[PDB]
């Protein structure tokens, strides 16, 4: 909540269960942890796939980190 | 969603009918167009496909249970 | 509708895939809205082999996605 | 309704097929069954790689199963 | 039902992540906890004892008495 | 009580063996355990193919615990 | 004694916390709830013996297996 308020705007690493790892800037989330992200990429065996808007499920999120 | 329109919602109410790539649980990586969605975030495709090592296997029709949704993102122009 | 898509399909086969990499093919007969299901003359596909299996209960907590066969 | 129940009704004292989460194979008569899925077996047996394992009576956490199929013969 | 029957016999315990266990039944409940005595792990194969064990019914696959 | 809770509380003070989802092994003294039975063990230890880890003070969720064994 | 009490004299420190699907992390714990949510600073991720400095990162109590200050 904290965080992710302060990471309105901000591009954020997301993993989630079964190895997938994104990248996107954060629009919006919730308690549950759903997302709305843009610009979204998906990080796949080293090579990057632009996605655009995306919408994430909570329950399968490990970990948010702000990008340095 | 429900109580989800900000994060879930509102996009998906805005993909009704466009092409969106959707993925799931056990890594399935399905494409289809956005017909209709419930509460639950079950899917309604049209024109759906699989992805299956590089492969597309299409299947037409396709109702998706939202309980193994990663995330699901229209797919840009 | 989710619902009026898949009231389609009974009488209908579908492709129906689950959790840990399984894929069943049978005729829709009945569902309900947890989405357990009964498929008749219904087969599993392994590795390219198919199974028939007859009659089949598909619990619904396990199922990914369903599409009729064209 | 038909749907669970009604074919597990029919299938009391028959053998059935059933397949659980990671990969478990087991078949065997079933005794009883509950709204839950959770079931009762007797005569059952593992199949794994293939090959046979008798267990005898088996109870089975429905919150696995992926599917039962009354064996066809 | 079952369970009643098999406390103070071996049953063979089967749980997600392909672990498998047999033990002396002691005590269960309605959430298919269990409660084992001179409990054992067989993993490739071999046997390894481990005694008293509880068991969470979240993870239970089945439960089969031992015949014999 | 009769299942989880008599041998945890019975386990207070004693080396016990907690095996975890996704093959984890882990070795500690029970000191502690809720209602959820997330455990708290002190002088931890995790066993990764063969080796030990020693890991100190550990919280575990009871969420993802398989079983609990006192060592014999 | 207490679990929340281990907790709370572990903020501050650094954590080693592992989580399903064999994720390796350790942090700074600054903060965490009762469903073990954590927040934690300066995290990193251990991959393959490789550490990748990740910053601040929230984790969902959800998959977490375990939580233990670094000796």
């Amino acid at each position: 909540g904290a965080t992710l308020q302060d990471s309105i705007g901000k591009q954020v690493l997301v993993k989630l269960r079964d190895s997938h790892e994104i990248r996107g800037i954060l629009r919006s989330f919730d308690q549950h942890v759903n997302l709305l992200l843009e610009d979204a990429e998906e990080i796949i065996d080293g090579n990057v796939y632009k996605r655009g808007t995306m919408v994430v499920r909570g329950e399968n999120v490990l970990f948010i980190s702000p990008v340095p």
